[PDB]
């Protein structure tokens, strides 16, 4: 398991958490020096449990699929909650078995669905460590509307930070003050699958992407990523989604 405590949290302890999260995702191979998540994992080993504690020390446990860093559901006291998708219902067979009741959320785990349920795109939703404390608090008591926004915060401050060093740094900058994600943050989130696939297809194309990936950079400018010498590949991305799962 991995854990993160918002009480006493600073850029450094958040960093350790993101490192611990990445370290808990298995790989047998690295591709252009980037860990390649597994094609699949059988049984309960498929799910990582993240123990998150808010400022007051209350806690939720979040179930994460180690092949794709997708959050499947979470446990709040004696109730488990799962996204309304076959993958999460499959996860429910393995995690939080001991919960008193299991609630299926009235949405699946994707950004579009969650933004509809929350009432705002994530461009407008502040993220940061304080926002993560708010999200943990919100998830402790069922409210499907509030939970959508909380889960949008949670996914970004965990899974997305694990996937991109830039995103991890963005959250570290927001350790004491939330701010809506940069356009580069949104762009990277949106391109993870695409990037993961082009990096793998470059393996036998001399490091050249079969298809250029369009991104917004740190200055908020639109750049074209065409090969593995790009800083997005050499410095930023930390985990690759396996092409088997694309
Ligand atoms: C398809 N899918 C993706 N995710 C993750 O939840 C977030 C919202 O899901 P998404 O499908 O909107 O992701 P996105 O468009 O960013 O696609 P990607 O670049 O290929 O990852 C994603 O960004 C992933 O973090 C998903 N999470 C869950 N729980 N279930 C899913 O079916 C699922
Ligand atoms: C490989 O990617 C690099 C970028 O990392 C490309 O070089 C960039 O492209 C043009 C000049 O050709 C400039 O706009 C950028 O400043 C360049 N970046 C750097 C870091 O030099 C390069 O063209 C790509 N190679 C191929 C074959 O597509």
């Amino acid at each position: 398991d991995v854990s993160f405590r918002l009480s006493g949290a600073d850029p450094s302890s958040y960093g350790m958490f993101i490192k611990d999260l990445r370290n808990a995702l298995p790989h047998t191979e690295k591709v252009y020096n980037i860990p390649l998540l597994l094609p699949s994992v059988s049984g309960a080993g498929r799910y990582l449990l993240m123990h998150l504690f808010n400022y007051d020390g209350n806690t939720i446990t979040v179930a994460v699929d180690v092949t794709n860093v997708y959050i499947m559901g979470y446990l709040a006291l004696t109730t488990s909650y799962f996204f309304n998708e076959p993958a999460a219902d499959l996860a429910s067979q393995y995690v939080f078995r001991s919960a008193r009741r299991k609630i299926t959320l009235p949405y699946s785990g994707n950004y579009e669905r969650l933004q509809i349920a929350a009432g705002k795109p994530r461009e407008k939703i502040p993220i940061g460590l304080p926002a993560l404390d708010t999200a943990i608090s919100t998830l402790l008591h069922y409210d499907s509307t509030a939970a959508a926004g909380a889960l949008l915060v949670l996914i970004q401050t965990t899974a997305e930070a694990a996937r991109f060093k830039y995103i991890e740094q963005q959250i570290q900058e927001r350790a004491y003050r939330d701010e809506v994600p940069s356009s580069a943050t949104i762009s990277l989130e949106n391109s993870w699958s695409g990037l993961s696939k082009q990096i793998q297809l470059a393996q036998g194309n001399n490091g050249v992407f079969r298809t250029p990936t369009v991104l917004v950079d740190s200055k908020g400018n639109r750049v074209q990523i065409t090969n593995v010498t790009s800083n997005v590949v050499t410095s930023n991305i930390q985990l690759l989604l396996n092409t088997k799962n694309i």
